[PDB]
């Protein structure tokens, strides 16, 4: 069912068109199982995700947490992806709120857009994200008080 | 350990393995004397952390089930960072045990090998259930009584 | 427009150039959308950015992280590193207050200031750091609670 | 003279030969600083340490952790050894209490025995941690409140 | 001015040569900006340093972690500069207090004295650690409640 859980979905802008494709795969998830209406936000990057999937967690049953980080010439993508683990992690055990993660890491653009469920795509990580967000908060909500 | 309160919870990513280690899991705490633990199914390993601080509320100790392989992205090292971070913290917030029964392997060989198979080499679904009990029954006999 | 965002920029200054170039991208950006007077604050080392922006966050909507760690011989970028990663994130969570990466990591000085928008850079990361820092803020006023 | 210090040793029993090295190794330590009767717990691998660290730390005044993890054919144990450690940081920390890492992390099974203070062993870490742990105590009496 | 500003010295013991070269370079760094006697500790290991920082941050505007982390044969390195990482990172933020980092991290012992502030080293790791300690300190001062 999942039509009562209360979504939210983050998604990092960084690389357009494919954080557009996972928001839709996202989207399409939400919609299918009876969600039409998440509160969807839009932030600039990766690391931007976590403060804003906080104060989300304050309002929904699940927040999905969308992007793309691509390897680049630098460790500076080794950090990036430690700061969005690090913080994701934080939140969802604070908040008590499963925080799903799509945010894909790769070291290639050809690997995001593989993975971003563009029509050409091996697959969707925003829609198997949004998946794993909506059976985790089922799943709490039966193992919590009820009675 | 028959008084021990049990959960379980495992990934279903990789079905097959996850099952196995469950299975491997589950004939521990029935040799030990407990035929019930709570078993909750999530569908990532990602996920298992936030289930297993609710399950910590209500148990003794928590099995931490699931299966992450590696594939051509750096992901599989966030995902096993992300359940380690979890999992450790739940343990030290809850003062519960949380057994790490989550394989993290190169190959699906590996992972098979290690699950408890007929013919694996080992049970890591068995050996975390065996530590979650070990470790509870420590702790109790370590705190306060009579 | 964040005419009405109080934002923070805490720079280190270890390598004093490329901070000098990331910090005039960042206040570039912060003018352009309207706040020309941020907080800005210096320390010596990346190490240190984390307390400064903690007690930032007190008084400020979004604090930008500015600094350059280049790679040396031993394995101590690796752990300089971790720790602005760690720190930054705790007090963005804290704080629940967007504390923007404009930390410069890479193994060269040349791939620093190829990152620091000079005349002929590739790109700035103190200017993009401050998109993100404001452009989160926005959203989180918008996030919660106003009538 | 430590004999007033409160001292548990928490000793994880996977590689039972190298634990039975370590712990000698801590226990002679102890008895030669005047502790005859140290805490002593086991448990069943190096991921439980934590856990029963914490316990102990509540009644002693220090905590000497044991163990041994070598190196097998997948990243597993890099994951073991980042939540030992995590873990015991987290513990010393909490409780304000030392936590001694005497939990070998090796690539061979050659190399752990050479360092568990066996009668031809290079060296005996869990004499070493002992000595870390009791030395920390008595350094935190001294700093803390007294007369 | 930093003459107001009380300081501490947490140093570690291992490779004694190295870390008291740190400590001399701190000391000097310390006198020459005319702070009151320093309150110095010294511990065994690294491992040990976070919680007696912890304990000094209460009493201290400042501390100032000395030690050395030379590589050996195993993963162990990694684990004790991981373990140094967290916990002075967790402390720094817990207590709202700079912990600066002069504990290096070595491949080899050439490298560590190269960077120990001997006469013919390159660099001089406790004396930088303790400016950071003592202009961060300085800083937040100002940064803080006062007239
Ligand atoms: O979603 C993202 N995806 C990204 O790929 C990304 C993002 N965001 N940010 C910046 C961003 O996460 C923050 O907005 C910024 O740090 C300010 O907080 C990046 O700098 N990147 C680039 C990351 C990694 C590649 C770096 O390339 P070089 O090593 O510099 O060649
Ligand atoms: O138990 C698992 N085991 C897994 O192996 C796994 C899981 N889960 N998840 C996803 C999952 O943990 C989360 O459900 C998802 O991130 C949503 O939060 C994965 O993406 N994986 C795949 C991880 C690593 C392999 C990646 O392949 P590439 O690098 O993309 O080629
Ligand atoms: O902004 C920075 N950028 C930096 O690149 C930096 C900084 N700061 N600090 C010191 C600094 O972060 C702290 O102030 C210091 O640890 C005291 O707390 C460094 O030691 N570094 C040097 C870091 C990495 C290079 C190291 O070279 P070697 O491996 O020693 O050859
Ligand atoms: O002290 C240890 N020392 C150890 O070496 C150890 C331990 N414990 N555990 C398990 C243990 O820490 C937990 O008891 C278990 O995960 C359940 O919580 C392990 O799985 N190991 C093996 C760890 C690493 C080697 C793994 O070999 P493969 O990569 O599987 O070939
Ligand atoms: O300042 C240090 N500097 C150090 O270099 C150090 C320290 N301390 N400790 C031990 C120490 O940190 C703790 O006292 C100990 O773990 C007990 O808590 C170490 O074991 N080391 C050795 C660390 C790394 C080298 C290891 O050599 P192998 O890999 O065993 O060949
Ligand atoms: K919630
Ligand atoms: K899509
Ligand atoms: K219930
Ligand atoms: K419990
Ligand atoms: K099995
Ligand atoms: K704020
Ligand atoms: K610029
Ligand atoms: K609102
Ligand atoms: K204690
Ligand atoms: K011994
Ligand atoms: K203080
Ligand atoms: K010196
Ligand atoms: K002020």
């Amino acid at each position: 069912d999942a039509s009562g859980v209360r979504l939210a979905i983050v998604a990092s802008s960084w690389h357009g068109k494919i954080c557009d494709a996972l928001l839709d795969g996202a989207r399409k998830v939400a919609a299918g199982c009876g969600l039409d209406d998440p509160t969807v936000v839009r932030v600039l990057g990766a690391i931007e995700i976590p403060v804003v999937a906080q104060e989300l967690a304050r309002n929904h049953d699940a927040v999905v947490a969308l992007g793309v980080v691509i390897r680049g010439q630098t460790p500076h993508f080794d950090y990036v992806c430690d700061a969005v683990t690090q913080g994701l992690t934080r939140v969802s055990l604070d908040s008590s709120t499963p925080i799903a993660n799509g945010v894909l890491t790769t070291n290639t653009e050809e690997q995001a857009l593989d993975r971003a469920g563009l029509p050409t795509s091996a697959e969707d990580k925003g829609a198997q994200a949004t998946v794993a967000a909506l059976a985790t908060a089922l799943t709490l909500r039966e193992l919590r008080a009820h009675s």
